[PDB]
């Protein structure tokens, strides 16, 4: 379609509206939980939740491209020491059709640490655990785009907070005239508010065609488990 | 979702959100052709065009049920007698796995003239063709209202018009709170207006997922082509 939009306020557990891949699945409350936690899984584990429609983010005909916002709500819980719990969670852009790729630090999405513009896929990810752990990143936690690899294009300094009472408001928002890609969360508790831009091609990255979703990963010994509240998604040609 | 909402201002052949069934598709020219005709074809042939996401029409945790409203550009061609020529078009909401059933005066959404709550089935059907060709229809063309059945609970008079230069714009409006389903179609070359309206209880009648889409067919010696131009839809609970 050309214009597209919808919004979430909770999830059901009997829906039909979402891809579910790896272990992410909507919980008895109305919660999107990303992943899960338990001795009964892999050392590196994971989930993807994606809106069953494919978007269409632009043309080639006409050479047009789609400008995008979205805002969700979520919140994560550890069991493990806030400090040392793992990986994160992402808004990615990808084919209609990737598999689950590798979980752990790689949320999923990649094989490894060598970047390849066969992956086509533009995430923003919110990531929890930084090097020594993860030699690609930097000494603490942080938000950063990325942009066929595991290592950001560009990134900022994040200072995550656990349990259901630090609820964080996230907004992420897409210019197509500017290329611009702004990422910006914010913690209503006290008001804290941190953000990201890079100015990004998607024209030449992905496909036409391609999927909004959500991925969520964790290692075992710091697991740590990715929730989502509400959804709202809005994309349109003609902004 | 809770919301939804898209626009098609035209379609293109490597779309990936409409689901087909049948002899329907998208064509060069950027239209949604529900039927193809020809020769080397069924005797009673048709196709289905639905959005690929199911949308969800009522809540049973709180008894809630959305409101929504589409709007479509359509028009006809046909190569024989323009009163003659059969079978028409719908647009209706139905179990998002529902198959594809007999096509000619049944539309592809019913097996034959038996009512049957198990269609699960609330179509808006434009009608071309009624008795003595339908025996279970008015005597002339129409637009109505159907409800587990392709017996009509309401219908109205409608005096067709084919080719592209006589697009029609329909408008087709669910209101929640009083149960009202009001459809419209309007030919903007002189302003000719017809409407029909009837109160079905939803909740009732669907489950609560359903797919929105499109039915097209016709029949051999009476051959027509059914095509939509756009669409337009949006549903949310939350009605101002
Ligand atoms: C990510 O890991 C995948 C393995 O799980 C790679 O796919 C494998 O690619 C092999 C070589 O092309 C092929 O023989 C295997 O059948 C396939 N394995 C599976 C399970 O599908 C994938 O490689 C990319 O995709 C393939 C299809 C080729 O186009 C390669 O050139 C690509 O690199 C890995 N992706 C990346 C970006 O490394
Ligand atoms: C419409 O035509 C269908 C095709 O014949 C009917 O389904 C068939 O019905 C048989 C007799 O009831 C059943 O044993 C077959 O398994 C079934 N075949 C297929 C391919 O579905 C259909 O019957 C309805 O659905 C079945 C499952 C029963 O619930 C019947 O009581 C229903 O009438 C026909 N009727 C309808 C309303 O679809
Ligand atoms: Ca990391
Ligand atoms: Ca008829
Ligand atoms: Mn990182
Ligand atoms: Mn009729």
């Amino acid at each position: 379609s050309d214009d597209l939009s919808f919004k979430f306020k909770n999830f059901s557990q009997n829906g039909k509206d979402l891809s579910f891949q790896g272990n992410a699945s909507v919980i008895e409350t109305g919660v999107l939980q990303l992943n899960k936690v338990g001795n009964n899984l892999p050392d590196e584990t994971g989930g993807i939740a994606r809106y069953i429609a494919p978007i269409h983010i632009w043309n080639c005909n006409t050479g047009e491209l789609a400008s995008f916002i979205t805002s969700f709500s979520f919140f994560m819980e550890t069991s493990a020491n806030p400090k040392a719990a793992t990986d994160g969670l992402t808004f990615f852009l990808a084919p209609p059709d990737s598999p689950l790729r590798r979980a752990g630090g790689y949320f999923g999405l990649f094989n490894d640490t060598k970047c390849d513009s066969s992956y086509q896929t533009v995430a923003v990810e919110f990531d929890t655990i930084g090097s020594p752990v993860n030699f690609w990143d930097p000494g603490f936690p942080h938000i950063g785009i990325d942009v066929n690899c595991v290592k950001s294009i560009n990134a900022e300094r994040w200072n995550k907070r656990y349990g259901l009472n630090n609820v964080a408001n996230v907004e992420i928002i897409y210019e197509a005239s500017s290329k611009t890609l702004t990422a910006s969360l914010t913690y209503p508790s006290d008001q804290t508010s941190i953000s990201v831009t890079s100015i990004v091609d998607l024209k030449e990255i992905l496909p036409e065609w391609v999927s909004v979703g959500f991925s969520g990963s964790t290692y075992i010994g710091r697991q740590a488990t990715h929730e989502v509240l509400n959804w709202y998604f809005t994309s349109t040609f003609i902004n």
